[PDB]
């Protein structure tokens, strides 16, 4: 089962400058019990981002994806395909925008935090796919978070 | 991955009298799109519950649980214990009571439907699996069936 994961505004912004404009302390308890034991799979900006301090993320399987054959990630296997990646019984695609959409033909499922943050779409900006009609989801009821911002959760699956 | 999944009445109640004391054909469908092309296990007592019509499942590999070695479930595997039925990256258990139970250590997802019908829990019923402190829990808003009770999806999920 491949499936994606990541926190968006609702413009579809998923990232911008390296880094992310906002904080949501539930997104990240909701993406670590999603992803835990798992494999998940990143590209190499994203590997990059995080500080050395959160990396590896504990208990998966750290995978990123480059295009530089000898690009060593410690702490992580180094893969120059995603097909590479796409083993055991579970594989998270964890971002950033390039690797959403080199993965969504592969997904089953796609597990999407929507941040209500009027933030505009800016040149350069990180992005998330855009789901077609063949992803059925089901919206999750508007939470409210000790950041003080306004989130909903969807579970989109197909076929 | 093995999840379960069930719709319940708020008191708790799955089945009585061998059936299902309500019929949401939106429930049918969230059913239909979450087993779609995995394997679905199933009591005896529930592949006893369907139609020779209807059985087996389309698009599934429907397994049916039964202590008796000489049982014959036409389109189906009949296994003799739960573990035999864990060679597939998704696994559903479909009911009834007593599967659920004993499904239970296995599962990292239940797929809850909520049906908004008050229904006292009687002496032979089926009953819903406890859920404890492990699992957390997406809901969904009520929404109106078009039999006329309203009803929610619940995604729960623990790593
Ligand atoms: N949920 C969220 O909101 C998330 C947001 N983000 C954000 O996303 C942004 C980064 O995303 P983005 O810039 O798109 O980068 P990615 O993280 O998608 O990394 C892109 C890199 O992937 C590598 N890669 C290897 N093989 C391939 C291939 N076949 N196709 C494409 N890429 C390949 C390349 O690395 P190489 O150059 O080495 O060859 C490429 O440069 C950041 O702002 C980050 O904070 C990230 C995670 C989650
Ligand atoms: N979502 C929902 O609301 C659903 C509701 N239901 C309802 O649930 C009810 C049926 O549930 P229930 O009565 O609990 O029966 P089950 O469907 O759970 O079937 C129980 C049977 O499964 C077999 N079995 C049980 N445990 C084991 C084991 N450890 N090893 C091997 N075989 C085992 C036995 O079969 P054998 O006797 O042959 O040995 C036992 O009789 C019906 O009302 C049905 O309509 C059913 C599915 C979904
Ligand atoms: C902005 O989102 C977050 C902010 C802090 C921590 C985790 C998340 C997050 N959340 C969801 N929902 N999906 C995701 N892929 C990620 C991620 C990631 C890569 C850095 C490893
Ligand atoms: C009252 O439930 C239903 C009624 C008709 C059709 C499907 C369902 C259903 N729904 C959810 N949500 N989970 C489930 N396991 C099932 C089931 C089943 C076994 C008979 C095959
Ligand atoms: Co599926
Ligand atoms: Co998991």
């Amino acid at each position: 089962m491949v499936g994606l994961i990541w926190a968006q505004a609702t413009s579809g912004v998923i990232g911008r400058g390296g880094d992310i404009p906002w904080r949501l302390p539930e997104d990240q308890a909701h993406f670590r019990e999603i992803t835990m034991g798992h494999t998940i799979v990143m590209g190499r900006r994203t590997w990059d981002s995080l500080p050395a301090k959160v990396r590896p993320l504990p208990g998966r399987r750290n995978v990123v994806l480059s295009r530089q054959a000898d690009f060593m990630a410690s702490g992580a296997e180094v893969v120059g395909s995603l097909e590479e990646a796409l083993t055991s019984p579970e594989t998270w695609v964890i971002g950033g925008g390039q690797v959403y959409a080199l993965a969504l033909p592969y997904a089953t499922r796609c597990e999407v935090t929507e941040v209500d943050i009027g933030l505009p779409r800016e040149a350069g900006d990180a992005l998330a796919p855009v789901l077609d009609e063949t992803w059925r989801g089901e919206t999750g009821e508007w939470r409210f978070s000790r950041s003080g911002l306004r989130y909903r959760l969807y579970s989109y699956h197909r076929s």
